[PDB]
């Protein structure tokens, strides 16, 4: 009934909300931080005399029922405007917002820690600091992206790992960038301090890259015991290894049991600027809870150094007050904490940790740093950034400021702080592991023509197929599904060839048969776009569905297919980050239609083309982009191939362009079969799926094999052959009817299904017979400046007989991809058909 | 008055939480969780208690006082209606006092006169039966029909309508295939005759027809709007940045400082706009200077679908796809689409909203899709139950016809009027939209003449200007060392580097009015420490910036340190160039490998904007490039990719290797009349090699070489062999054949690729009638770079005689090695191998 107790309550709720923008984040105390006048008691009518008075507390979480206001006043800045800004109250979730209530304010800000936890987070602080001074003499204006100003990060790093192994997980993995990169190889993850020297004095399998990409696997002990960590190899390109690294662990927890995502820990570490402005931040959070990349929750943490490169402008860098305030989509708690402050750093990154393992949910941590030195180290910041670097030479270093405190409090002395100095530097001179807990852990690369077991027992291959056309009778299909399941009963009882569909279908029935693993994902791959697939069976009554891939016999491998999330760059990632993790199943991705896949270009670039020979990363992913020119628009035609081929050399990848049912399936299955785990690019055909003429036998499937190439199928006189024509893909449909329907028999018709690695012997072996041949021809539907034609041309002469000549036959070069009308594209196809076949 | 405390708590859970609860899906599908807060018994308020009289607080529906039984129905008729507003995660307190005004006060009822009503009827039927027209004319044809959130219709036009009513010049628009071709007959005017004859088959290589952009006045109670509908591909959200870009350069042009002139709308769906991450890229754009635009009204199309995927627990990580937008904290106004004056009443809030706080507003259009994904696909295979109601399913005309029919406020003989009337307009052909009113070459060939030459006194009175700067305004030692150069360079005592014959190449298109813009990632003072536009005050943070200090009347300069984004700024800058083509536009990334970030841009828009649409973009962009040893992702801008789009003229491939080639190049681009894109590749150790320098004469009269003769004083008979190179790969040649003392060795440059300059080539290589053999180097991998795509250029250049052989670095799977020691080993290995006969 009383009214000031009401308006203690409204103060209370006040600094929930908004007590963060008025903590004291900074190390530099630059921020001149706007005035909140809701925190002020004097907004909510409290005045002097009200100080004195006892109050209920209300909600809030002190641990005793009444107290003075003058008392609660005290308890809110320091739980809410110390070194801590807590953001939290935005989340909808009742029970979450009241679990951060008891953490926060149960502590009033002023956390406990033992003696040895207090000398460990200074040992370690001296390690971070001690290292980069380090490197700093030793290699004088080298590059080493230095953690200083945000040294807090290693004992950060090191409590959220110990933490983890406390928790009883069992693996930890990370994603980071260059920022305190060496500095987490040599302090966290055990890295040899003199394998680092050697690296900085020029001494190194493949290509390789730059230092700060490394990634590393150890084992670390915890108080609850060891664990495995794994750092991840990146490029260059920022937040691009955030989705790769969520798909590692998501392979990890599928290959555990570990469905809520409590033995695996995804951590993923952020620039300021970075995380603000590429937009893949984003689509991984959106991925976050989807059930197809879920994984339990991430702990992101932000190094806030407040300074991107040359640009420290807020209203350059971003468009709100926080970096992180992109975390709000998924409504995760933000923990904004000061790096001069570590034992706030360590109790938030319990906080951190514990709320994700407990909500299954992102959590980020927002360090609050500074750049000690230029972005890199070669490099003048007080050009364009004078004022915070005049700050910065008088600020003394996180380390220092701890051992004070901690020496003011009789909880260290001087002479140990100045023993962690001294004996870290004679640690770095011996150059051994520097990491106490650091603990010793407790091919697929063969050449593509290795032969592999192909052949797969005829009635069992009828057997799972009648299998997939079974389904439970209740579970009524619409009426258009059970017309293609009953066209796939005859094809399995001989009466119909397969189509591409069935062949593919039987493809993963083979590999779950084997107890291998199929995971596919994305847009609309559950039933196909082109409505072909149809792995999940809708029921027309409620709306539950069933997977006949995942019934085909108990003990199968598991198979899963993901209608994946409107995203290309962060799935394409995150299908790298899983087929690299666990190599022996099937990991497909297949792109609506090929022509969006240029959208990931950053993980086809930097990770599936080179990620072997820059860091001996071995990657069985395939790729399934739907491509071919049926006069759709330059959008829905071109999957563009030449890219692909441009980006083909060293073995890096496997670029194929199947034309038959049979040739899908066994291009599937040596993608498992054979020992090799090296993408698969494949040009994945549209109008075929339903073209009368591609079709197989089941035949073809049991007692076939993959051809590189196809050599001639119809009734030809070798001898009398005055042409060959070389293609890939449907167009060599459109040349075999026409070729047929003009009763020609001088030309022949040979497919090249795989264009990367060249398959040479293949090739000449199917142009051995023409005997009399005068000319070849490359056909290919693309644009002369598109498809193999520039890339591959090298290859069809090295193949040809030396008195002959190679021709063109397709269409025009053109800037855009195919034409916008469609009696446009009939009348260039028409051309590069009867252009190709005359002799 | 214990009460009174739980009274205004309930208020407040309303507030937060009362979207919720509301009636957003027009199917009445969505099964939504309960809320405990929204109960009066969760705050322990019994039947006693409603009828008691308590003080309302803030609320805001007019009266201090009211019964609590008012109070809760007053609540649930703002919160939990056709409207659900989510505001209240805003930290600003005006803005959450101004929304709690428009809404609370209405009590969620709005009031719209006789007239507005009629036209929203109208309007509603204009969008049915376009649709249903098209079905019976075309069947199957795909066309994306609108149907089932047809009340976007009014809603655009009333969103245009209010934009004029506040005295608003301009509305640009960007949007996706969903209702497109509505948007364009019944909004922008386009006539229904020449839909009808695209349905039926017919500058260049073209577009679908949903991908068509429009121009056209509107007429509104303010006045004559112009209206522009952007062109866009296939792929979706990336038209997004593009038209923020537009509307920049729209209000930079009028002076529009705080965008109260020009409207940008852009309009999504709902698994794109959750899924696409261009679109967080451009929300963190929305207040960053330089590509703020005032704030743009972002509509949601959702329809609760895509494609085949309608679980949420597939297509996103939240209830709302929306959810994105609270980023930027902006206000999200979810609407049911069969409440058309509910979508009209939100829609006026949002511009308001929009144009008082310069700030995002999106408003969530909950709708369905009637048909499939496209006319001829099959949804009930994936949604059954979702389609089994919507087949019982009444349209939104008939639901609001029936309304205003129940409230005596139209008559069915009125509605029967409109749908029949407008059938027959469409029979007639012409154009559909009553207030559609009429609005009130940069092609040349790459090889016109212009104006090359500049008065050597004038760009010398330019340099001098350029290295002033206020006595005060202390700089840092290193760059007054860099300034004290170029003050020597203005006077004869040095030769121009990279970095002054650049910034004098901008202070005469300043000079004569032109505009300029530049963007990139530390682009003022220039990621390698050359460029230095912004001189930074050491003793404050003050800036100054020569370039816009040249005389009164030059034409404005800015260059803006972009946020970490490639994709959703060079789109923004695409969209920049494309509407204001005069000037210079230029995107400069850090490092020309990071450019593949934004591919999309390039691919779609750059390279085929003018096939596809007709439309004309001369943006520059500045990419990084050279082999220098520091690894894969800081030595290749990727040419070969850039070289392998180059077809039927569409944009400028260009190494440059001197300082003058440089200013040349960049005047080139505004001084000839042309407008194509202009891809470089920028020089890195060239910026401070002492064999790249230029003279003032070289500025003043010189001209942009497409390729450079040998520079040496060779004696033309005894050249046994030419070296074809471009970029900084010359003056590693140069230096190993001097060193040599080579002389039957001659080194021409290839300064532009594409479009490939033969009779400029042809002309530097006559001389040498002795030649045998033919050398292209380069530093990059010859999977890489110009080899493969350039060849037959090279071929067709040289005597049939001669053999044409390849130098350079051997095909490899990575852009470049990842040590410095292996790249120096293959640098001198080309090197040797070109100059060796
Ligand atoms: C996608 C991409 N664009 C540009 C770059 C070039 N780049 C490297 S670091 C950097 C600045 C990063 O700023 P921040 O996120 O704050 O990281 P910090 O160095 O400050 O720790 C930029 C623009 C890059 N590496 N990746
Ligand atoms: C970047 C990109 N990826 C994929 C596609 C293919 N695609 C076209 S429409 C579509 C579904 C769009 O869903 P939604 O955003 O809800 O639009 P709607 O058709 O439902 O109005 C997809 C995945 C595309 N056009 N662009
Ligand atoms: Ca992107
Ligand atoms: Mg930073
Ligand atoms: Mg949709």
């Amino acid at each position: 009934v009383d009214a000031k107790q009401v308006k203690v309550l409204q103060l209370i709720n006040a600094y929930r909300f908004r007590g963060h923008e008025a903590a004291e984040l900074d190390p530099l105390g630059l921020w001149q931080r706007p005035t909140v006048a809701e925190l002020d008691p004097a907004f909510h009518n409290l005045t002097e005399d009200d100080f004195e008075e006892t109050f209920n507390v209300g909600s809030f979480a002190v641990g005793q029922e009444t107290m003075p206001l003058k008392d609660i006043y005290t308890a809110l800045k320091k739980t809410y405007c110390g070194s801590i800004g807590a953001e939290y109250m935005h989340m909808t979730d009742t029970e979450q917002k009241r679990w951060i209530q008891q953490r926060l304010e149960s502590v009033v800000g002023q956390p406990s820690f033992d003696k040895d936890e207090k000398r460990t987070f200074l040992a370690e602080l001296t390690a971070a600091e001690g290292l980069e001074r380090y490197l700093g003499a030793k290699f004088p204006g080298a590059k080493r992206f230095s953690l200083e100003g945000g040294d807090a990060m290693i004992p950060m790093m090191k409590e959220l790992i110990r933490h983890a192994g406390r928790s009883g997980m069992r693996e930890v993995v990370i994603g980071m960038a260059h920022r305190g990169r060496l500095n987490m190889l040599v302090n966290v993850l055990g890295k040899k301090p003199q394998d680092l020297f050697d690296e900085f004095a020029g001494k190194h399998w493949g290509t390789g890259d730059v230092k700060y990409h490394q990634g590393f696997s150890a084992d670390f002990a915890t108080p609850g015991g060891d664990v495995h960590l794994a750092l991840a190899f990146n490029p260059s390109h920022l937040e691009i290894v955030n989705p790769v690294v969520m798909g590692s662990v998501r392979a990890r927890q599928d290959r555990l049991g570990d469905d809520d995502g409590s033995k695996v820990l995804p951590i993923t570490i952020h620039g300021d600027s970075a995380i603000a402005g590429q937009g893949v931040v984003a689509e991984t959070f959106n991925m976050s809870q989807a059930r197809g990349f879920c994984v339990g929750g991430t702990v992101r943490v932000v190094v806030n150094n407040q300074v991107g490169f040359t640009t420290s402008n807020p209203r350059d860098t971003r468009s709100t007050m926080y970096c992180t305030d992109i975390a709000k989509m998924v409504q995760a708690p933000i923990f904004h904490v000061n790096a001069d402050d570590p034992e706030a750093v360590a109790f938030v990154t319990r906080i951190a940790l514990d709320y994700r393992n407990e909500f299954k949910r992102d959590v980020v941590i927002d360090l609050v740093c500074y750049r000690r030195h230029g972005h890199n180290e070669a490099d003048e910041p007080n050009a364009t950034q004078p004022l915070m670097y005049q700050k910065i030479k008088k600020h003394p270093t996180p380390r220092k400021l701890y051992a004070d405190v901690l020496i003011d409090r009789n909880e260290c002395d001087i002479e140990t702080a100045t023993q962690m100095v001294n004996e870290y530097r004679d640690a770095l001179d011996h150059g051994e592991v520097v990491v106490k807990e650091w603990r010793p852990m407790a091919y697929l690369g063969h050449e593509w023509d290795t032969p592999w077991s192909n052949t797969y027992d005829k009635q069992r291959l009828v057997e799972l197929g009648k299998r997939l056309c079974q389904y439970p009778e209740s579970h009524t299909l619409h009426s258009r599904v059970s017309k293609l399941y009953n066209d796939r009963t005859a094809m399995t009882n001989g009466e119909k060839e397969l189509d591409w569909g069935m062949a593919e279908t039987l493809a993963y029935a083979t590999l779950v048969d084997d107890g291998k693993r199929i995971r596919i994902s994305g847009q609309d791959s559950g039933r196909g776009t082109f409505f072909h697939r149809h792995a999940v069976l809708h029921n027309q009554n409620d709306a539950s569905t069933y997977v006949p891939l995942a019934n085909i016999h108990d003990k199968q491998g598991p198979f899963e297919v993901f209608d994946s999330v409107l995203s290309e760059e962060a799935v394409l990632a995150f299908e790298y980050g899983y087929a690299t993790a666990e190599p022996s199943g099937l990991t497909l991705w297949e792109a609506q239609f090929g022509d969006f896949a240029n959208g990931a270009q950053v993980v086809i670039d930097q990770f599936i083309s080179s990620g072997e020979q820059k860091w001996a990363r071995l990657c069985g992913l395939t790729m399934l982009l739907p491509h071919g020119y049926e006069g759709q628009g330059p959008e829905h035609s071109s999957a563009r191939l030449e890219r692909y081929l441009q980006l083909c050399a060293e073995q890096n990848m496997q670029v194929v362009v199947p034309s038959t049912p049979a040739q899908v399936y066994h291009m599937i299955r040596r993608q498992v079969v054979r020992p090799m785990r090296r993408p698969l690019i494949v040009m994945s055909p549209k109008s075929l799926l339903r073209h009368p003429l591609c079709t197989s036998s089941l035949d073809d499937l049991a007692n076939g094999t993959f051809m590189p190439a196809i050599p001639e199928i119809d009734e030809l006189d070798p001898a009398k052959v005055k042409r060959v024509v070389f293609c890939s893909g449907k167009v060599y449909f459109d040349l075999l009817e026409q070729r047929r329907n003009n009763e020609q028999d001088d030309v022949a018709i040979v497919r090249i299904e795989q264009l990367y690695p060249f398959p040479m012997d293949d090739v000449k072996a199917a142009i051995a017979p023409y005997v009399n041949v005068e000319d070849f021809v490359w056909c290919q539907e693309e644009p002369q400046n598109q498809g193999a034609w520039y890339c591959s041309q090298h290859n069809f002469r090295a193949a040809i007989p030396a008195g002959t000549e190679l021709k063109y036959a397709g269409r025009p070069a053109s800037a855009s991809p195919a034409v916008g009308y469609m009696s446009v594209h009939l009348k260039q196809q028409k051309a590069l058909i009867d252009d190709a076949l005359n002799v």
